[PDB]
């Protein structure tokens, strides 16, 4: 239907950020329906340049599941033509009584996440960790998806992750009994396991609602904006340190953290995979590491997507500071409940948050040196 993916821009070169309406072959995005074939590009593009190879999935994907109480054991067993198998068992927590016809709407929780979690939805616990090891440098390769596809696979840690989740909504599609509306499957984790969660919710398009907790540099942040902060003096993290510090990126993206602008993508087109579905992301303004103007700049630019697609009011942003990494203020509880309440739980709510306290160090966000595209009206349905 797209024709040749492009997965290599070899002469792109562009300090600026990376256009989301035109294909890189030059090709001007026109339709709605010409997003679906970008967002196939843009996966393409971050697999190559830093994430690695998200296998698609297997021969063998076997699930079973059990009840005691009210958490449920999702026994799931993934399978390759050679006989190579892994097996993984998330918990659910249902609420009580009698679930909606359709099932009861879930979250899938990164090690449990830091939000909240509303009466009315079940949460998955994933143990994303153990999917693919992320201490440090030192856990390259390690983890139940290297059991299964090789130490030496591409996937960074992150894809590994994605690739369980998508795992997880196959065995949920397969079981029934697990009583989950499987069309309202929710992804949500903090920190580095927020970083994770954005990537589920853009790669995993079974993911009706995303949300990225206090995400920060290889989340919600832009590389080429966090280059821009950490040469004017505030203390982020960026592409440079983050690859020696852990995982979550493939080997290959080493050879590009010192080139970005040669990079065909930033974590503003990420973020956009997201689109036609729900996000919202959440912020701190507290920790520089975070790389806060980097976050808005970059989310600023994602929405512009939601924007040209007549969507604009199902991606939020909401940044704030005056709490710990990870704690979740209740000042922000209205709009993480707005978003679950209209793209989980079917209800009325309006979804309009796009907000920060601009507090951004020794930087300003100055739209116009970043963002060059105008929106356009993408047409149809
Ligand atoms: O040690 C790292 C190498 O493993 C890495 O190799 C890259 C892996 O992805 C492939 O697509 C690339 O061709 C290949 O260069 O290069 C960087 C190095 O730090
Ligand atoms: C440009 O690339 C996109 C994505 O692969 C494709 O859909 C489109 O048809 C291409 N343009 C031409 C003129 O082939
Ligand atoms: C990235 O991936 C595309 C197909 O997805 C290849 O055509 C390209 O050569 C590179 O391996
Ligand atoms: C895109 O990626 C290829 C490797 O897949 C490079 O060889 C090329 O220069 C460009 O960076």
């Amino acid at each position: 239907a797209c024709g040749a993916i492009a997965s290599t821009v070899p002469n792109y070169n562009n300090a600026k950020l990376p256009d989301p309406f035109t294909f890189a072959n030059g090709t001007a995005l026109r339709t709605k329906a010409d997003w679906s074939c970008r967002r196939a590009e843009i996966s393409a593009l971050i697999q190559n340049y830093e994430a690695g190879t998200l296998p698609p999935k297997p021969p063998v994907v076997t699930a079973s599941f059990s009840k005691s109480g009210n958490t449920g054991t999702l026994a799931i067993t993934a399978g390759l033509s050679n006989s190579q198998t892994i097996k993984f068992s998330p918990t659910i927590s249902y609420p009580s009584g009698t679930p909606p016809a359709n099932g009861w709407p879930l979250i899938i929780a990164y090690e449990g996440g830091s939000i909240p979690i509303p009466a009315g939805v079940a949460t998955l616990t994933y143990s994303n960790s153990d999917m693919a090891q992320q201490n440090s440098a030192s856990s390259r390769g390690q983890g139940l998806f290297y059991q299964l596809y090789g130490s030496t696979h591409s996937a960074s840690a992150m894809t590994a992750w994605v690739w369980g989740v998508s795992r997880i909504i196959d065995a949920l599609e397969m079981t029934p009994t697990a009583q989950i509306n499987t069309q309202r499957i929710g992804v949500t984790g903090c920190s580095r396991d927020g970083k994770g969660a954005l990537m589920a919710g853009a790669f995993e398009e079974r993911i009706a609602l995303t949300i990225p907790q206090e995400s920060g540099s290889g989340g919600d942040a832009c590389w080429r904006l966090s280059k821009y902060e950490i040469d004017n003096g505030n203390q982020v993290q960026d592409a440079v340190e983050i690859v020696g510090e852990n995982v979550w990126f493939s080997t290959n993206f080493n050879n590009y953290v010192q080139k970005l602008p040669t990079v065909p993508e930033d974590h503003h087109l990420l973020a956009a995979m997201v689109a036609p579905r729900a996000m919202i992301s959440f912020e701190n303004t507290d920790y520089l590491w975070l790389s806060p103007m980097s976050s808005f700049g970059c989310m600023t630019a994602a929405h512009t997507v939601w924007q040209g697609l007549g969507i604009a009011d199902s991606h939020g942003f909401a940044q704030v500071g005056g709490h710990a990494h990870c704690a979740w203020p209740s000042s922000l509880t209205p709009q993480l409940n707005a978003f679950i309440n209209r793209f989980l739980l079917d209800q009325s709510a309006t979804t309009n948050v796009f907000t920060t306290n601009n507090q951004f160090g020794k930087v300003q966000w100055n739209a116009a040196n970043w963002i060059t595209w105008t929106t356009p009206t993408l047409t149809g349905l």
